[PDB]
């Protein structure tokens, strides 16, 4: 099943090489294609292991809020990162609207930066 | 085994995702569940609701390969808490499980 | 429904009542049950179910049936998956 | 799985042969030598806990502190840890000052924690 | 796997030699020569601020930190260092400096359980 | 596996007779390197269960702090022991340093207490 | 492994027969056990009380202080210590404690046969 | 098994716990102390009063087990750390005698 | 004399039946002139070899007694012994 | 069969003129050597008794017997 298989010699040295495909910045759908391209659709998955709220203030009216969420991210060999994103919703004038800005902005910035770290091709 | 390049290939190119992803991964080949739920928050100023809840949703593959994502559902300006919590916390589901197909693919 | 309760199974989660009101003069009661459908075939999904009673006699009357009401509608709405 | 296999000699005489080889460490270059040292699939990493401590207001200013806990892992089933600690300063808007923390912590974790395995990290 | 295997007979006594000898980043850098990168693990299993004082601007840190070494056989060892801290006008530096002196120097306590040649 | 495994029976006799005898000529550091050699760097462990600080006051700008520890030691075979160590620190001046004090006399005490219930060579 | 491996039967018939007969015990412990025969550990200690009288202070100390064996037969005992007339605290905890843990082995191991 | 089984059957201070060593053998039963509750404390003319419960509890070889609550108190003495020391020693043996009794008309 | 404990005994045998104790609450006493009234109760508990089991309840009763001690243990031990009566009973 | 009381909770302690009144709700179990259980809370009262003492005795057995002849 998926996070308990091995990967044979010669691709193993494919994608190897591949990751180091070095650029030398958001792009939330593009990042998921890539992942697909590179460790193909069975390849990965990702967790919301936690996610907590900081702040929820009205001080003028206008909303301030901040929401921290860490996220984990898997390869069909068992290998896992983690990262801590962070998304913020300043500005807007219905909780609602605020709350699902953050709540949805933390996760694709954890994503983002806990993907990172397996190479830097991306 | 050689449906795996099939569906790989496939994938590269409204209550319509269901049939789509039943199609595309078999009709008995695609789950999902509700790993956590939590009311935000209710409030009211001029007797009228406000109801929000943030609903985290899983999609797992036949072979265990699995994703996440928030959802969340709103609803303003209703009278009675009946339709409001019929509305959000029956709204944050659908949006949650339509978040997290999109990971899979283009196609999704 | 052609295979009926055997090819399909149920069982709820989880279940919390929402908010129990007075302010009419007769109990208002909102019940919330989460309901998982599993299949023999490994295939599964899972369901908000949701029931509501207003302004009836007693706590019990609006709670119990309010309780049922949800569980048949969070087993009616979880067999949309298989459409 | 990772964290259950073990290496063959050759292997492990070459990653020990290769570890041998003010200001800090510049951060983000750890990341690159690690992963090509003990390669993609070689390692793992993880915030077991991360906790808040004072997020102070004086004269309008925001000054959150943060601290985290990294644990690395070798496929060899070998670990370690270390306390990093976020900073901030100055920052007019919690958002930023929380975002500056918690991020800048969790870095600091990782390069302490792979500062133990070698010189050479 | 680590835990679970146990030292060769020859290397176990070359080992034993070893340890008997005469003489921060010093002491990690030897374990490390000596039992080898793979050879050994190192976890904190506890900690708490003792006390955060304010005196009169300065900040008095104290925190405690339990580290737990480890090596591939099972052997375990525990000790309790103590970072202090003093002088710093910013609490936030002071809390820095006092949780990483607290582990750096557990980590030195809890290795010369081991042998005399740390 | 350390804690899951029995002594070999010449082993057994040497050890018993070494345990047995009598010290010729206690400081923490001999206790260690006795153990050590009793039972080299890999027969035992030594672990803090708890450690709860019993009291700490001031009288008279100064600190009279104590703690105590249940340390453990184990062998390979699986038996353990455990005993109450105890700290104390006087005229110390600053907080800090009395909390040292007692804090790392109380797990060498412990250790030496719960080391002495082997044998009388220690 | 402690606490799984049986006693072989002539060394049970040797322990009972000589079974029938503080640095003392815990020495006679060792003899008759071995080095290797049984463990002690602490289960519970909770200070019963302390008080003042005129500068000389009073302690008292509770240990549950359970004594094995290696075929996984084992007993329980309260302990109890006390100290009077010492001017400094931490010592009168100290020397309550430290009593307290040998007493309490003492009354343990002075429970499985009239030997002890 | 069944032998000293059929034996105990048939035969069925200090002198309670010698009884049970010689009957049942030195590994033949356990005994701990599950909880302690004190009751109450007197300071009447300085002279202390104190009484003490403990759920002594028992156990043989093959796991069959008892249980019981005993009782000591103290009266008469001038300090109060002797007589909780007293309390507690003897309602552990006397709670022991009870279990003991439990057993059989041989204890 | 408890002659229910030698009759279970006699007939389950020493190791046939088990006997505990859930929880014990002293459910008040009194001073109402000098001979205290004592009744506590006390979640007995008894099985068997076969598995089954019964909890039970009781409640002993320290008549008018001048000692606390003898009020206290008495209530303590009658509590424990009624309410091993009361389980045996059904158990046939 | 098998019954328990994993709760309990004396409601009412009353005394008319020296002659006492109680309540007392219990929470009783029964089970099955099927695998199969049931369950059944009980309730009872004691009224007009010359002590506190007999009647905090009675009232628990009327609550056990309340419960327990429901639930099995």
């Amino acid at each position: 099943c998926f996070g308990q298989c091995q990967y044979t010699a010669e691709e193993y040295q494919a994608i190897q090489k591949a990751l180091r495909q070095r650029l030398g910045y958001i792009e939330g759908h593009r990042v998921i294609n890539l992942a697909n391209e590179m460790f193909g659709y069975n390849g990965w998955a990702h967790s919301i292991t936690q996610q907590n709220v900081d702040f929820v203030d009205l001080n003028n009216g206008k909303f301030y809020v901040g929401v921290c969420a860490f996220v984990r991210v898997q390869l069909k060999d068992g290998s896992y990162h983690e990262d801590v994103g962070y998304g913020v919703s300043e500005g807007l004038k219905s909780k609602a609207l605020s709350l699902e800005k953050a709540r949805k902005e933390a996760v694709t910035d954890g994503l983002k930066r806990a993907l990172r770290s397996f190479g830097n091709a991306l």
